């Protein structure tokens, strides 16, 4: 039990935006349970809700991470991804990203997300590394209404192995 996120006390934490979209701790919605955290106001494929989480870890670790997610409505049926955001020598013009896991889920129907994952070793030079939910990459030009909607995460753990 490494970090652990399932919102029941109403806060933010570190949670943020990747872009103009916004976040929020709704209450009566909740995977089992009566909070989660609600993205909406999407409009590119890469919004979605985003923790640091380097400073929990051990570097050059193997973790596991997962999460709920839960999306009502839309299409009848959508992928959610779960992404690392990686940063290297603290240099923030030249991030990096890698999907972990993905799930379809059935609209309405809370899903789990989850994978091993590696930390990067010390002399890589890693500077933060960032869990985030997305659905399938993008693209601005293609980005559509389906791709877009507002979606729930919920139960964010990590674990070590
Ligand atoms: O292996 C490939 C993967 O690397 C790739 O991952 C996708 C890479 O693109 C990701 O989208 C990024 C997310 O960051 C955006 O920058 C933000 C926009 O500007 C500011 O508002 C803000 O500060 C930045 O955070 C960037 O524009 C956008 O392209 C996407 O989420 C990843 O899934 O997927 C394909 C694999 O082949
Ligand atoms: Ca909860």
């Amino acid at each position: 039990a490494l970090f652990k996120a399932d919102f029941e006390d109403g806060n933010i934490g570190n949670w943020r935006a990747r872009g103009t979209e916004k976040l929020e701790v709704v209450s009566g919605i909740g995977h089992n349970s009566n909070r989660s955290l609600k993205t909406s106001s999407r409009s590119e494929t890469y919004h979605g809700p985003l923790v640091e989480v380097l400073p929990y870890l051990q570097k050059g670790s193997t973790v596991h991470i997962s999460f709920w997610a839960m999306y009502d409505e839309g299409p009848a049926t959508q992928v959610i991804n779960g992404s690392l955001e990686k940063e290297f020598n603290r240099d923030t013009a030249n991030l990096e990203y890698a999907m972990f896991a993905s799930t379809t889920l059935n609209k309405g129907q809370w899903k789990k997300i989850e994978a091993d994952i590696i930390v990067p070793a010390e002399s890589t030079g890693i500077s933060g590394l960032r869990m985030y939910a997305e659905t399938p990459w993008k693209q601005s030009s293609e980005v559509t209404e389906t791709d877009t909607i507002p979606f729930y995460v919920d139960d964010v753990q990590i674990t070590a192995t």
